[PDB]
């Protein structure tokens, strides 16, 4: 038979391992000939496995690379201006790659050049509340200071975002082992842990979901205008570079000025954590100085594009995507997820040989250029827009498969929570002291959800990955899957070796999945969720389960603006309107289930189908959200304050946040209201779609 | 048999008289106690000749009155003071009616209220040309001025908006019998000319497609956030006031300064149509004074929707939808119209209720607010947008039947140039000398195409009525017919009666239309052409014919640049992208066809219907057009110059416009450059919806 289970069984843990040692052994970093090599031969093998057809799609967009001869350091300088101390050039590389080449140094991607000079202030992680501490309650002022931050809690994009309008003049990024070093485990190469000459790569841009900072709204094709680089979307205005905690040690060991405002300030290493400015008396005509001469330059990239044709409904596309490119090997992010999407093309190539074609068309995705910005998936979703919001049933991610090796970890819209339930009780556990129990029952009881007994923590979809054209800029529904670590002891600033050429198959194979039991768990947990979307004669969405995160997030959004009972007084700021479409949702989407369970009629059928498939699209307003036209989903944002985080009604909690520091109430308060009414307004116009059409 | 022949058949002229005589008794202006009573007796009957549902779906909208007890009136004032000439406060009422209450006195919908007293300019029809000879070859400037204005060849809102960027202080119109007054035919009510006391009522609003003034891109429903009138889209700046051609000579007869710059400057009357500034040295320290107090208010206004659902596919929609508001007893405009939409109505309903029903869903619509600016219609599609762009099929408008007694009149997308031309050559031509003829042969002799032999010419829709949010907000394909006076001796300027009190039921029966034959042959073209989209099993639509003319479109455009050579070799300006777009268009389209001729299954034919239905909808752009967001069509736009004329590639076209007086000429040329890139990328998005799906 050709059914799930025969998908499901010819899946193989030995298969992905191969994949994943084929892929990292040498750098894959987005723009590069390398990375091009790699291309050509994933659309080979596509090809040979049994895909209808296989094409690369290319465009040309901004990139980001140090300068060769002419490295990014920083100093500390005397009063008559010797660098008295230098952070390194390179990560110490890792045993049996000390002779590996193009391994690029570590960087922030988009930098501007510069060469600043002055005084330091710690900001802890710079977000959006350590700035208010600074300014607000300590009275200490960042303009003209070069700050430092450690990385974790939130998206450095955000951190660079903070501290220019803080009037900084520079940053300084470094990994504090508090956040990245965990309690009796030994650095690469003897353990997962980071060392303290490891560096974190990655990009600072504010994108807000515009793709090709040179393109936004079209295509990078051949033909494109692009802007000038001073009209460019989100690049930052300061210099900045990451550093490991050896180095930064050396930085903050001197530090004067006043103590940190409480042990939520400190970190791990033997120094004060003083806040400054400036280092104490016996330096305190030293200072620290950066030289970054990267360059920004418009580099060919390319997508790989494979095609399953469907036997029934040809033109409704299922898309399972992830990105290829990577920072230096990729062990980890992505490869580890790059590969178990080459054993699930694998496999449905096994099916189609021997004659079955899956009832929807499924379109396969390796990106280019994930780490500089989305830029690969966004670039291909503005040619095929069109195609993708009147075709595109549903976007399935495929980035790293592991972070952890404790639990599942699912994020995905509503629609797709009783897909997830129903698919793993159908899976086998593969965690020790469940054998022969299924996935459903080990992931509920290693990760119970807040709000409901028996059920497991599914989470909202934030931002920083590719499904974000698809989901908050043209409303098609969407999911992720991954093994994780576990969610108390979780600090939230991510794996420790993320993004450093520590990062390699030695890592998986040696300390997070020897057997790659995981890996095969993650392939099976993507691949069934394709191959049910695909397949099911009715799409399996339940609208039901919208309408119970919708109450749930008015009453959230509801207990916010009820800590200012005398405003909403005063100009009448009333939720009932919102109440009220979600009320009215809730009783139209009980009544479309019913519906739904009593139909021999195809065009009933296809009517039906197409109301679910437009539901997740009926929560786009074309008008976007204020000041973020690619942001058009009204009931999910990325926050404005860490693109990492989801946010649930982002119009109405902008609105809001520190209304109470604005000028003009009365214009703060009108805004509030007339996100009230888009909000009210949009819940109803996607209730009505599920109404009797005529 | 129930086919169209018994549709077309059961129509009757004689019905069509009656209704026209019932709804044009009394005024019925937007938001008015009469106007509600209409809409009350249309609903009422709608279910009574069968329709399945008839619902009123209402919107508090900014509509505009004159003060009762306050009247609007301009005076010509002495050195001290005294008003020595008064415009008139009323038209003199038509036999019969010179008793009829709650006749609207003319006025300019949306004007500020003002006392502005100063010298009088005549700029003849104020298009943005007659402006430029004014500043640029006269010298003349306008700042601090009353300009007096003609009415005709252009939208009365672009006069204003020109005149206002002149810097006039207020602005006063009139209608010149040279433009409404013909050869040899009588004055109201001895013929169909227009009296020296008959005035033209109109709004002044510039709205660009917004709808409602304070409710831009959201329905103007009951928890409505509204701006304040301070931030509304589109209101006037300057007082405004409409004249008869008798109080016209008086204001114009004593006008001094540079002569009239030709004789296309000059109107019919026996003055010397002298530009000003001021008038002549006798009477040099006359001024003229406009008093004006009309108030804005939020006013509720009623749309009939009424529903004829589909036996077959009831979630694809075919709309046929006209205004019911008049500026007093609506005898062409619109009740001309209205009244055919009844009679159509009455037939669909005899088929169903003898067991018949459309395959695709038929909505009928009276929209309200039309007068004041599109605003019922608009307000109904922002309220359901969702369903509109996923489920809309075609939009057939239907304002006036007649204009004329001459030939038939088509504006329409050309994907229903061959339904248009196979409809019109299966009916009967009521013209004299064409007894025992085809309409299409009739059409096609007296109004021959500019580029074709042996085919009639069909027109760009531009705006000015309810089509405009479906088509160019939208993208869903439209079109209108109506009866019109002959092409040659055309001055394009209304017919003389145009939205004055004498455009009565007499009007129409006495001098246009007194058999009501024309009418019969409006109606059944209008419900022909609906007929076919919502039963033909194929959507009428050839994609063949868009290829045509976007190559006639190209060729436009390129020669309007071929104007600048030395500029296009500075700024390396090529067009070769998008005749590139062009030719793939053309060629895609040509297979589409030879696929849509070959193939027992509903699958493909549903797939091959939505490719045929979301082809219009592939020209829309989300983003709009440069400061005009509710015009997202890339193809087809309102003219910038004139509301009422459709203009081709619009935004090429308008960063084209007058390039030469450009300050920063790359800046200019850069602009032109982004929108070829626009227009080119669309138009091969669009042919690539035409690809096989998968
Ligand atoms: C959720 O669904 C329900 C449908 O079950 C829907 O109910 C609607 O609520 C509005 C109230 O906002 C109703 O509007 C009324 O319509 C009548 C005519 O049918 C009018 O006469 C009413 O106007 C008068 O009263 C107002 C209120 O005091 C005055 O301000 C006004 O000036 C008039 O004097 C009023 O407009 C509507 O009829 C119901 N529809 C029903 C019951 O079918 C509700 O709106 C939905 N929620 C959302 C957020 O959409
Ligand atoms: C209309 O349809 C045709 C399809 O029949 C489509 O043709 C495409 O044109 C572009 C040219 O803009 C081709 O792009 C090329 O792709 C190859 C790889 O396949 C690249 O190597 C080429 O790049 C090199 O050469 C460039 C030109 O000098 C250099 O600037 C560049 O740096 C590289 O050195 C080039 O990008 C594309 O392959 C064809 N596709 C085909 C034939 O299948 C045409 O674009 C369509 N028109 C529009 C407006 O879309
Ligand atoms: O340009 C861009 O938009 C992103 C490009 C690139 N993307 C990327 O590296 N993404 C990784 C890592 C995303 C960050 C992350 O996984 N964590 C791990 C913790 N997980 C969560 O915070 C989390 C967030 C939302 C949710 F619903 N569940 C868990 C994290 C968080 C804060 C700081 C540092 C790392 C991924 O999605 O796997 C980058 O972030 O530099
Ligand atoms: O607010 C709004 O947008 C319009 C509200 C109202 N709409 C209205 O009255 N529309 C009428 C009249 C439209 C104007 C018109 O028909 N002509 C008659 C000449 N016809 C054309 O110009 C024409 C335009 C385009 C085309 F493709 N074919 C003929 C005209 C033109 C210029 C000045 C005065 C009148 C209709 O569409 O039947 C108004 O214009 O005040
Ligand atoms: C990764 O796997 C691929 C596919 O097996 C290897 O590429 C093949 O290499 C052999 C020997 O050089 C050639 O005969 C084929 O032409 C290649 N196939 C392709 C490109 O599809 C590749 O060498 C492996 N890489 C590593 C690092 O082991
Ligand atoms: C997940 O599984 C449940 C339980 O099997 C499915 O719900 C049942 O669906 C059948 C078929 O329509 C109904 O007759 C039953 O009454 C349902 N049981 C319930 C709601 O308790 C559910 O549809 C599945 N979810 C999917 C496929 O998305
Ligand atoms: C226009 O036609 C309508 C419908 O025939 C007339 O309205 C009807 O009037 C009669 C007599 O007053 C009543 O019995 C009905 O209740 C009305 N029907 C409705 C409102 O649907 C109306 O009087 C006619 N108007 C004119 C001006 O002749
Ligand atoms: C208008 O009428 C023409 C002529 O009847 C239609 O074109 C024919 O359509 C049939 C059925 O598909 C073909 O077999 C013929 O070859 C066509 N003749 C041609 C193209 O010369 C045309 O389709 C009609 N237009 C519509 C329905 O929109
Ligand atoms: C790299 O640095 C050198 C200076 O040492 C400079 O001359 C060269 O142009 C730089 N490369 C760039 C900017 O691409
Ligand atoms: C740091 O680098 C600079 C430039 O190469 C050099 O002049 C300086 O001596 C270095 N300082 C130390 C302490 O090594
Ligand atoms: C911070 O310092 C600079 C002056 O060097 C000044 O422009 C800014 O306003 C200061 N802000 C304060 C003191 O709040
Ligand atoms: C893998 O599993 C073991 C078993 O608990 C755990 O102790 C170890 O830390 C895990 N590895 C990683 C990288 O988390
Ligand atoms: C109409 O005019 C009178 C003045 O004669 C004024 O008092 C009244 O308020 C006006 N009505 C309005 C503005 O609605
Ligand atoms: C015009 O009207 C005003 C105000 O009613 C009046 O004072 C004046 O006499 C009138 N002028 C003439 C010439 O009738
Ligand atoms: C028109 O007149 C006013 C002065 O009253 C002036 O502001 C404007 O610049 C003038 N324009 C000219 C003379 O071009
Ligand atoms: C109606 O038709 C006659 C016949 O040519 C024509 O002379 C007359 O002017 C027409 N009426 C109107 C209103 O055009
Ligand atoms: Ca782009
Ligand atoms: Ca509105
Ligand atoms: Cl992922
Ligand atoms: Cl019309
Ligand atoms: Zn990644
Ligand atoms: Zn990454
Ligand atoms: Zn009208
Ligand atoms: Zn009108």
């Amino acid at each position: 038979k050709h059914n799930m289970k025969a998908f499901l069984d010819e899946l193989k843990a030995e298969n992905i391992k191969k994949f994943l040692y084929n892929f990292t052994q040498i750098p894959h970093l987005a723009g590069t000939e390398q990375n091009f090599q790699l291309a050509k031969q994933i659309q080979s093998q596509w090809k040979e496995f049994g895909l209808d057809s296989v094409e690369l799609a290319h465009y040309d967009v901004l990139l980001s690379y140090p300068n060769k001869t002419h490295p990014n350091y920083i100093s500390i300088i005397n009063e008559d201006g010797n660098e008295i101390f230098n952070t390194s050039l390179f990560e110490p590389p890792p045993p049996g790659y000390e002779n590996v080449s193009d391994i690029v140094p570590p960087f922030s991607a988009f930098s501007p050049q510069g060469m600043p000079e002055g005084d330091l202030v710690y900001v802890n992680y710079a977000r959006t509340e350590d700035f208010f501490k600074l300014e607000r309650d300590m009275k200490i002022n960042c303009s003209g200071k070069i700050v430092i931050a450690r990385y974790g809690k939130v998206f450095r994009g955000n951190k660079v975002k903070n501290a220019q309008l803080a009037g900084a003049k520079g940053v300084i990024l470094y990994s504090d082992p508090a956040d990245y070093f965990a309690p009796g485990v030994k650095s690469y190469p003897d353990g997962w842990n980071l060392p303290g000459g490891g560096v974190q790569r990655g990009n600072i841009l504010n994108l807000n979901g515009a793709g090709d900072p040179l393109t936004p709204g079209y295509p990078a094709n051949e033909y494109a205008y692009r802007r000038g680089i001073a009209e460019a979307v989100g690049l930052p205005s300061i210099p900045v570079h990451p550093i490991g905690y050896y180095d930064a040690q050396k930085l903050l060991e001197k530090m004067g000025g006043s103590a940190p405002p409480d042990s939520s300030w400190r970190g791990s290493l033997k120094v004060p954590y003083n806040v400054g400015p400036g280092f104490t008396g016996n330096f305190s005509t030293q200072k620290v100085k950066m030289h970054i001469h990267s360059t920004n330059e418009v580099t060919r990239i390319y997508n790989v594009i494979g095609t399953l044709r469907g036997a029934v409904e040809p033109d409704r596309y299922v898309i399972l995507g992830g990105h290829r490119d990577s920072w230096v090997f990729g062990g980890i992010d992505p490869q580890s997820g790059a590969a178990v999407v080459h054993e699930i093309v694998r496999s449905f190539g096994t099916l189609k040989k021997e004659g079955w074609r899956p009832r929807r068309t499924i379109l396969f995705a390796s990106w280019d250029a994930e780490e500089f910005g989305l830029l690969g998936s966004t670039e291909w979703a503005e040619e095929n827009s069109r195609l993708l919001q009147e075709r595109g049933v549903a976007y399935i991610n495929a980035d790293s498969s592991i972070e952890g090796n404790y639990t599942l970890r699912v994020d995905c819209t509503p629609l797709m929570y009783s897909l997830v339930h129903n698919l793993t009780k159908e899976l086998k556990s593969p965690d020790e002291g469940f054998e022969g129990k299924s996935l459903y029952e080990s992931w509920t009881k290693k990760s119970p959800s807040p709000e409901f007994s028996g059920m497991p923590r599914i989470s909202k979809l934030g931002s920083g990955n590719d499904f974000e054209v698809f989901f908050q800029r043209l409303g098609i529904a969407s999911g992720r899957a991954r093994y994780t670590k576990n969610w108390e002891t979780n600090k939230f600033s991510g794996y420790p070796l993320y993004h450093s050429v520590y990062e390699t198959y030695e890592l998986v194979e040696k300390f997070y999945d020897p057997m790659f039991k995981y890996h095969l768990t993650v392939a099976q947990v993507r691949g069934g969720m394709v191959f049910e979307l695909a397949n099911s004669i009715v799409l399996p969405f339940d609208c039901r389960d919208y309408a119970v995160v919708l109450r749930k997030y008015a009453d959230k959004i509801y207990s916010i603006s009820m800590k200012h009972p005398q405003e909403m007084k005063t100009y009448s700021v009333s939720f009932d309107s919102l109440f009220s479409a979600v009320k009215n949702f809730t009783e139209i989407a009980s009544k479309f289930s019913e519906r739904l369970q009593d139909f021999s009629n195809p065009i009933v059928l296809r009517m039906m189908n197409d109301q679910l498939m437009f539901l997740e699209r009926a929560f786009i307003d074309p008008l976007g959200l204020p000041d973020r036209p690619f942001y058009r989903h009204v009931i999910y944002a990325p926050s404005s304050h860490n693109k990492y985080a989801g946010e649930s009604f982002p119009g109405i909690y902008d609105a809001l946040f520190d209304i109470e520091s604005k000028v003009d109430p009365s214009k703060a308060w009108g805004e509030v209201k007339r996100q009230i009414y888009v909000a009210a307004f949009t819940v109803q116009a996607a209730a009505e779609t599920l109404s009797e059409v005529a």
